[PDB]
C-alpha cells in the first residue's frame, strides 16, 4: 500500500514507532529523498522545530502537508534511537546532546520530555560521521519573553525521566527539568543502560524521594570520579544547584587529555605566586591531602621522586605543590632523564594519565576550588559566566 499527501509520499507498513495522542511516525519519501513522516492529529510542536532545526543536533525539518483528518511532518530520516544504540563514540553522543539541548534553551524552548528514546542517531553524512539528535518537540513549551513556567499544563514527560520539581513547592520548574533528564541520560549511556533510580517500577518513587545509586562509578577512578562529579550534579533534588546546559558543555567530563593538562598549567601559573594564607589557595588546600593521599611523593614512581630531590620546596601534603611539580616536569620535559620522561610522558596524553590515575579526586577537587577564578579570562575555557 502507499499513501501520497502532496509531496509527502509513505508507506503505511513502514513504522518507524507509534508516538501519543494517535500520533504516528513513518518512513517516507520527500521531494526524493528519504525521510521520516510524522502524522498528527492537528501548530506549536511544529513552529518551535521549525525555529530550532538549524543546529547540527537538532532534527532538520522539510515540509507539512495536511489532508482532511491529518497534518503530515516531513522530517529527518535517522537510523536509530539512543536506548536501542546502548546495544553494542558516547560522550561524543551526549556532547552533542547537550549542545542541541543548548540551542533549544537559548531561544526560550524547554523540552520536558527527555530520554533514549527520544534522542535520535543520524544516518552517515557523506563523510560517514553520525551525530546524536534532539526530537519529538511535541511536549516543548517556548517561554514568556519569564525564566520559568508553571504547571498548568500538566505533567509532561515520561515516567522515570521526569524532574521531581514537576511531580510535586513555590518555585517553578525552569530549563533545569532538562539538565535533569540529561543527567539520567548522561548515567544510562555511562552505565551502559542502567538508571541512577534503577528499577522502572520504582524510578519515579525513588525521584520523588531523591534516592540515588551510581554502582558504576569508583570512587577511586579518575574517569568515574569526573563523571559522578557532573552527574550528581545535574540530578540533585534542588534544581537551583543544578548547571545550565552551557555550564555541562564547560565540565571536564568533556574535556581531552590536553585541556586537562593545560587546566593543571594554568592554574599552577595562576596561583604561583599567591598568598598561601590567601582565598584561592586556602580553597585548593582545604579538601586537600585526600586528593592528594596526603604524601604525594609516596604515590608516585620512584624515577620521578628520585627527580623530585632537586627542591625541598615540594611538600608532599600541598595540591598545589603538586600541581607546581606537574607544571615543572611539563615545561622541562624534554630535557628530563630518559627514564624520568618515559615513568612520565609522552606529553600531552601519557603525561597527565600518570598523575590523575594516580590522584583520582586531583582534577575534580582543583576545578571546584578554583571556580574563585571563573570570572578572569584566563580560565573562561573551562568555566562558563
Amino acid at each position: 500500500s502507499v499513501v501520497i499527501v502532496g509531496k509527502i509520499s509513505f508507506c503505511p507498513k513502514d513504522v518507524l514507532g507509534h508516538g501519543a495522542e494517535g500520533t504516528i511516525v513513518y518512513r517516507g519519501m520527500f521531494d526524493n529523498r528519504d525521510v521520516a513522516v510524522k502524522r498528527i492529529l492537528p501548530d506549536r510542536e511544529v513552529q518551535l522545530l521549525r525555529e530550532s532545526d538549524e543546529h547540527p543536533n537538532v532534527i532538520r525539518y522539510f515540509c507539512t502537508e495536511k489532508d482532511r483528518q491529518f497534518q503530515y511532518i516531513a522530517i529527518e530520516l535517522c537510523a536509530a534511537t539512543l536506548q536501542e544504540y546502548v546495544e553494542q563514540e558516547p560522550i561524543t553522543l551526549l556532547q552533542q546532546t547537550t549542545s542541541g539541548l543548548a540551542h533549544l534553551h537559548s531561544l526560550n524552548i524547554v523540552h520536558r520530555d527527555l530520554k533514549p528514546h527520544n534522542i535520535l542517531i543520524s544516518m552517515p553524512n557523506a563523510h560517514g560521521k553520525i551525530k546524536a539528535m534532539i526530537s519529538d518537540f511535541g511536549l516543548c513549551k517556548k517561554l514568556a519573553v519569564r525564566h520559568s513556567f508553571s504547571r498548568r499544563s500538566g505533567v509532561p514527560g515520561t515516567e522515570g525521566w521526569i524532574a521531581p520539581e514537576m511531580l510535586s513547592c513555590k518555585e517553578n520548574p525552569t530549563y533545569t527539568v532538562d539538565i535533569f533528564s540529561a543527567g539520567c541520560v548522561f548515567y544510562y549511556v555511562i552505565s551502559e543502560g542502567s538508571h541512577p533510580f534503577g528499577k522502572s517500577l520504582q524510578r519515579q518513587a525513588n525521584i520523588l524521594l531523591g534516592a540515588c545509586s551510581l554502582d558504576c562509578l569508583h570512587p577511586e577512578k579518575h574517569e568515574d570520579v569526573i563523571a559522578r562529579e557532573l552527574i550528581e550534579k545535574m540530578i540533585a533534588m534542588d534544581p537551583q544547584k543544578r548547571p545550565s546546559a552551557k555550564h555541562v558543555l564547560k565540565h571536564p567530563f568533556f574535556w581531552s587529555l590536553e585541556k586537562q593538562l593545560q587546566f593543571f598549567q594554568d592554574v599552577s601559573d595562576r596561583i604561583e605566586k599567591e598568598s598561601l594564607d590567601g582565598p584561592i589557595v586556602k580553597q585548593l588546600e582545604r579538601g586537600g591531602r585526600a586528593v592528594v593521599k596526603m604524601d604525594w611523593r609516596e604515590n608516585i614512581t620512584v624515577p620521578l621522586q628520585t627527580d623530585l630531590r632537586k627542591f625541598r620546596t615540594y611538600k608532599g601534603g600541598s595540591v598545589r605543590d603538586l600541581l607546581r611539580a606537574m607544571r615543572n616536569k611539563k615545561h622541562h620535559y624534554r630535557e628530563l632523564p630518559a627514564e624520568v620522561r618515559e615513568t612520565l610522558g609522552s606529553l600531552p596524553d601519557d603525561f597527565v594519565c600518570y598523575f590523575t590515575s594516580r590522584f583520582p579526586h586531583l582534577l575534580a577537587h582543583t576545578y571546584r576550588a578554583m571556580e574563585l577564578c571563573s570570572h578572569e579570562r584566563l580560565f573562561q575555557p573551562y568555566y562558563f559566566h
